[PDB]
């Protein structure tokens, strides 16, 4: 199963709003924000029209990372691109496909793993947005790229993993077979270290060798700092059968600190060998 | 256009010398010393005698990274290829084109996006020297490589851009499509991470993709630590209009602290939309 | 040296964890003749390899390695249970595959690459404590037709050390003009670093050199590094810049100044090193 040819025009709704303990979060329906915010997927071509409105207090803004907007899009003050406490906006992401320019060079397309965030709460760098959770994920897609058969998003937002408290994970699940895909994206002060046991990926553009000629590194443990981001496949439990397999931030005292959870990959009759919780 | 092979035996003076305010500087002629120092430009093949003057009251070095060289030209004190207080001294680096060795493997080119700094002064790591402005760029170019309209160089030294004054930027100007290449220089204590507002580029050698079987991630942001050294091209505004596009490290207190700056990408007519200072 | 061939025996080695003087800890194949790092580990993609392993130290250790394949049994952590007491026994297996297509009709990449394997439990949950001690080392595992170097050698940045060493103390690496040196670098702890060598460059790709001129790869001196990051490539010493006491460091300036410095000494085949004078 493999992602078509982009160049639709979609529209969707997005609202910024208050949540518990002074967090902060972006959501399609109102009264219904998430820390990390929607995983928006687009096929390169596609266009978005992303309807918003700031219900907060404070101003905020919508910044993308890797797609094509004009400057009013930008999503900062810089540019009065900013959405006044209950206001309206209507921010454009476009996207575009890989192709040959008329003087013979490569122009990159727009497919990648990216992501959102604030850049005006607190800072004109967005620093207390992005603290109090306005973040998410972008996937842009290109022709034939392969689908997963779920997808989750791992934040390493200063000292937390997706704003929540620490050992608390996130677990996801998943069985043996699965085609499994992580969007890791990191904000804030720190850099980290993103290690998962028993798994490994490509570092290119979709985690995966595109075949014997791609000499890309095979890893299992990245470095990464504010507003990085990237993605793989995996195939849970590949050559290693069922378990709770942990990841976690490799940085010794992180991990002493909470930046853990379990990718807990099951066997067909839904048990995980050894895992006692 | 685009490079020529190379093959040059070229020559420049240089000069160490002290600057206002504790800062030290190299440049290509008495009294024109600059942080970052002059941009040194190679075709592969190409042969360059540094002649070296240190016009300081204290020793200093000039050391490459990526290039070419004999031990005698390293730069460090501890083979004495350092330059004493009104020494002079000629450093010479070589370069050299890809091709198979006889054994059969790959041996890469000198192509890249390179640097030179001081290696002695304050320490024999040159940590003083680094610190006060005495490093600068090198790119070497393959045969074919395409040629850019111009050039800008941002140096994260410590918590600065080219060791200005925190909220200073540099900005830097264009025309919509502007082919620009960017080098991007890191020294000192601090990791950082860089990003670029509206644009985009391949993480491979030249930040651009060699054709559709290129499988290099696209990023807009980017970690790196103390003498890491890379550089792209963009077209100014391409996908995206012309407008003030910020640049900056993401790394929260370093962006809200001031490593901030202005790509001033301009409509044909001259004018900035949405900016006026 | 030649190549790697192809995999797929099924080998076995012992290893042991052992205390060393000052509070350190580290792995060895023979009891007594444990080291920091740990001995090197080659593998051939196909290869099993079967650790039997034994703690001759007083406090539970584990052994957890990064990109092979294991089981559950073999992760190494307190949580799946696959710790080893104090004076106990254990078989830890680990697995390797070589690429190929799968039924999906995608690439499944193979095992082969710079590797590395740790204690998780010696401390906190982490391992924090044993690999603070030394437990650690290196584990390359070769894809068939790879080429095969001359010498190999592990450089560790831990906290602020090369290889649990004091400070200023190296280590140094002598070769000759022309050999083909295999570098393995981990890092570990609490801090970033920037593996610098001068005189020399490589390929960021597997196996550190580009496979052709068709390979757009960065060529790099310098690499930022964090904790459980490996990497390695192969230099042929002294290529394009001669014989000479070529230094290594960490290029964070704080780091390399406290003496995360080393030296490749890179002689003539007659033996010297051009104005080398320690
Ligand atoms: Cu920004
Ligand atoms: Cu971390
Ligand atoms: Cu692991
Ligand atoms: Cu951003
Ligand atoms: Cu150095
Ligand atoms: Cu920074
Ligand atoms: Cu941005
Ligand atoms: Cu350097
Ligand atoms: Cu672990
Ligand atoms: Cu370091
Ligand atoms: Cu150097
Ligand atoms: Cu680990």
């Amino acid at each position: 199963g493999a992602a078509p040819a982009g160049g639709e025009v979609r529209r969707v709704t997005m609202y910024a709003e208050r949540l518990a303990g002074g967090q902060m979060g972006y959501g399609l329906e109102k009264g219904k924000a998430s820390i990390p915010g929607p995983l928006i997927e687009l096929n390169e071509g596609d266009t978005l029209h992303v309807e918003f409105e700031n219900t907060m207090d404070v101003p905020v803004s919508l910044h993308v990372h890797g797609l094509d907007y004009e400057i009013s899009s930008d999503g900062t003050k810089q540019n009065k691109s900013h959405v006044e406490p209950g206001g309206t906006r209507t921010y454009t992401w476009r996207t575009h496909e890989p192709g040959r320019r008329a003087d013979g060079t490569w122009r990159a397309g727009s497919a990648g793993y990216w992501h959102y965030h604030d850049h005006v709460v607190g800072t004109e760098a967005g620093t207390g947005g992005i603290r109090n959770g306005l973040y998410g994920p972008v996937i842009v897609r290109r022709k034939g790229d392969v689908l997963p058969d779920a997808t989750h998003t791992i934040v390493f937002n200063d000292m937390t993993i997706n704003n929540r408290p620490a050992h608390t994970g996130p677990n996801f699940e998943a069985t043996v077979g699965d085609r499994v895909e992580i969007v890791m994206i990191t904000h804030g002060e720190y850099y980290h270290t993103f290690h998962m046991h028993g798994h490994h990926w490509a570092d290119n553009r979709t985690g995966m060798l595109t075949g014997p000629d791609d000499p890309s590194q095979v890893i299992d443990n990245k470095i990464c700092g504010p507003a990085d981001s990237f993605g793989f496949q995996i195939i849970a439990g590949e050559g290693v059968g069922a378990g709770a397999w942990m990841y976690h931030c490799h940085v010794q005292s992180h991990s002493d600190m909470g930046m853990v959870g379990l990718f807990l990959v099951k066997k067909p009759d839904g048990t995980i060998p050894g895992y006692d919780p």
